[PDB]
Order: structure tokens, then C-alpha cells, then sequence
DNA sequence: CCGACTGCGCATCAGC
DNA sequence: GCTGATGCGC
DNA sequence: GTCGG
């Protein structure tokens, strides 16, 4: 929080450019400059100060000098006091609604929390409970919480299958103190990149999760991805827990590091990583990190023991999960 | 300058 | 139905 | 919006 004012104006106006004027590059520069200052271990005086930094142009210097000297920017304000713009923005924080659904609820008239509500039967299923929730989703969540959500998944899945592992990635593994949601990487080694020798694998998992009353609503599901929405069990008397969202993503047994990697993030950790892969020759997603061939196609996957390896080969000293919160 | 910008799963729709 | 594009989110 | 080629 050294530069919060500062990566609070890139962070908004990122938001902007994807919610409003869906410049998904404009939005990928502004998270980029945001969090490089954001690791910048100085108090910035100035935008040409700022401007040294990978990510910072002259046009965000300029807003960053602006910024420094009057304590806000003219631009973002006006974007404030805009009515459509405002809106869409608001719209947006529904999960599911994006920049397209958001502006077109607007030209419609549904541009508040009551219009939703009486609308109900406009939004896909997604939309529903993401409205349903978006009290509970705004809200964040304690790593105490965290913990117990672990031996529950952690345990619940022990019962379906002893050989399943999961492991709780997301910026739970990075150590942070309260998270967002809760992601949950898993491994049965009958999925592998060779054969699905088993099916209903994820399913069967979900399927469990319902029984307890800890999975509670559905997002999306499909063979590898489940995205919906979990609560943990409240004692006597006490006000329940508010609902909480929960990804859990199947990867290939074999495939462990590359997914732990992915699933840990940042996301835009990744997006540097996977950056710099490329001028290194390398392509990394979430199963494997494969060299460019001098047309540039892929070539086959690079062995594979440890998320250190992935680290080596396109010649980055190993950052511990804590140290990857860009 | 100016092309290129991380990589992909699930829902949904256009088109056949 | 399939296939590919798009929308949204990880 | 930024930057390497
Ligand atoms: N390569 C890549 N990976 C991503 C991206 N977005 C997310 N991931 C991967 C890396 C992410 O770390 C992981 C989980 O995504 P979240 O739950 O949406 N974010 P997190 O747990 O980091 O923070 P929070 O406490 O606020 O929930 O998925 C992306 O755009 N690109
Ligand atoms: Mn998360
Ligand atoms: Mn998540
Ligand atoms: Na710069
Ligand atoms: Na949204």
C-alpha cells in the first residue's frame, strides 16, 4: 500500500477499458503498470520516476504526475459522474454479466440491483446466482475460514477415493491472509495425459460435496471445471457463513506442476511468466511448458519434476508461492 | 514507427 | 446434431 | 497503453 492511491487509479481505470470501452489490451496494460508499481518498494514523487518502470509509458506518467499533484484524476472523475458508465460498471460486478450483457441490460432499462431482481427471467443461470450472491460474493474471506473449507474438501474427497488428492492453490497457497474465493486443484491417477481410464471423476466429487450441504449451487461443470458456489456448516443459533465462490479445476496426475503453477497464480504472475516464456522460446499453460520450433509451432512437452523445473527453463530463480502475489 | 499483447474451460449462439 | 466464434471467467 | 524490433 506504499503507492495505493496511485495503483487504485490504474486499477479503476483498467476497469474501464474492459467494462465499458472492451479495450481488453488497454485493461491488460493498466494491471500490468498497477502491479509493477505496486512491488516498487519507494514512495513515487513523480511520473518520469514512475515512468522507469517496465509497463509505464508517458500517458500513465502523465496521469501519474497529475495524480500526485492534485490527489485525483479529471479523467476517472468525469468517468464517475457518467451515467452509462457508472452503470455498466455496477452491472459488471454480477458474476456472469460481463461488458456485453452489462451494456446490453442498459439499453434496456435494467441498470440497478432492483431492476435484476424484478428480471430475473432475463439472466442465464450463471447471472441468477451471482445475483443471487452478490452480497456474499463481495464479502472476503478469512484464512480460518480458509482452513476449515480445506478439511472439509480435503476430507470429503478422502471418502470418495483415498488415491484423490487435492490441494487448495489460489491465493490461499500463496499464503495471503484473507482470500477472494477458493480454489481447488485435483488429481485421481486414474486421468492422466494418456487416458481417461476413469469416468465422473470431477463429478463424483461435486456430487459428494452436494451431499454435505457444502457445494450449494452450480455455475458451470464440465469434466475437468467446476465453478459454484459452497457455505460452511454454522454452529447453534449463530448467523451462517456467507455463501462462498469455489473453483475446482481436474488436472492429469502427471501434469501435477504445470497445473499447481497455473492454479497458484497470480494471474498476472502468470501473465508475466508466460511472457517471458515466449521470448525465451517457450509456450507454458496449464498442463506443459513446450519449446518454439523455427516456425514457432509448439513443439512436445519438456520434462517435468517440479515446479522449480518450469522455473529453470526459461531461466527464472525459483519464487516461492508467497513471493508470486504480483 | 508498429505489430503483438498468456492460455484455456464452460456456456451460448451462429451457421450448416 | 457438429463446428467455430463469442462471452465470461479461471 | 506499452514496448521490442
Ligand atoms: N494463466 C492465467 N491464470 C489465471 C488467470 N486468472 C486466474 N488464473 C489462475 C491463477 C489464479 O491465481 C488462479 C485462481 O484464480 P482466482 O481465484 O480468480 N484469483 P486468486 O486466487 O489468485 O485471488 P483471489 O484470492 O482474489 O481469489 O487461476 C489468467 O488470467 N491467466
Ligand atoms: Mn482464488
Ligand atoms: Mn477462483
Ligand atoms: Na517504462
Ligand atoms: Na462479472
Amino acid at each position: 500500500t506504499l503507492n495505493g492511491g496511485i495503483t487504485d487509479m490504474l486499477t479503476e481505470l483498467a476497469n474501464f477499458e474492459k467494462n465499458v470501452s472492451q479495450a481488453i489490451h488497454k485493461y491488460n496494460a493498466y494491471r500490468k503498470a498497477a502491479s509493477v508499481i505496486a512491488k516498487y518498494p519507494h514512495k513515487i514523487k513523480s511520473g518520469a520516476e514512475a515512468k522507469k518502470l517496465p509497463g509505464v509509458g508517458t500517458k500513465i506518467a502523465e496521469k501519474i504526475d497529475e495524480f500526485l499533484a492534485t490527489g485525483k484524476l479529471r479523467k476517472l472523475e468525469k468517468i464517475r459522474q457518467d451515467d452509462t458508465s457508472s452503470s455498466i460498471n455496477f452491472l459488471t460486478r454480477v458474476s456472469g454479466i460481463g461488458p456485453s450483457a452489462a451494456r446490453k441490460f442498459v439499453d434496456e432499462g435494467i441498470k440497478t440491483l432492483e431492476d435484476l431482481r424484478k428480471n430475473e427471467d432475463k439472466l442465464n443461470h450463471h447471472q441468477r446466482i451471482g445475483l443471487k450472491y452478490f452480497g456474499d460474493f463481495e464479502k472476503r474471506i478469512p484464512r480460518e475460514e480458509m482452513l476449515q473449507m480445506q478439511d472439509i474438501v480435503l476430507n470429503e474427497v478422502k471418502k470418495v477415493d483415498s488415491e484423490y488428492i487435492a490441494t487448495v492453490c489460489g491465493s490461499f497457497r500463496r499464503g495471503a491472509e484473507s482470500s477472494g474465493d477458493m480454489d481447488v486443484l485435483l488429481t485421481h491417477p486414474s486421468f492422466t495425459s494418456e487416458s481417461t481410464k476413469q469416468p465422473k471423476l470431477l463429478h463424483q466429487v461435486v456430487e459428494q460435496l452436494q451431499k454435505v450441504h457444502f457445494i450449494t449451487d452450480t455455475l458451470s461443470k464440465g469434466e475437468t471445471k467446476f465453478m459454484g458456489v459452497c457455505q460452511l456448516p454454522s454452529k447453534n443459533d449463530e448467523k451462517e457463513y456467507p455463501h462462498r465462490r469455489i473453483d475446482i479445476r481436474l488436472i492429469p496426475k502427471d501434469q501435477y506442476y504445470c497445473g499447481v503453477l497455473y492454479f497458484t497464480g497470480s494471474d498476472i504472475f502468470n501473465k508475466n511468466m508466460r511472457a517471458h516464456a515466449l521470448e525465451k522460446g517457450f509456450t507454458i499453460n496449464e498442463y506443459t511448458i513446450r519449446p518454439l520450433g523455427v516456425t514457432g509451432v509448439a513443439g512436445e512437452p519438456l520434462p517435468v519434476d517440479s515446479e522449480k523445473d518450469i522455473f529453470d527453463y526459461i531461466q527464472w530463480k525459483y519464487r516461492e508461492p508467497k513471493d508470486r502475489s504480483e
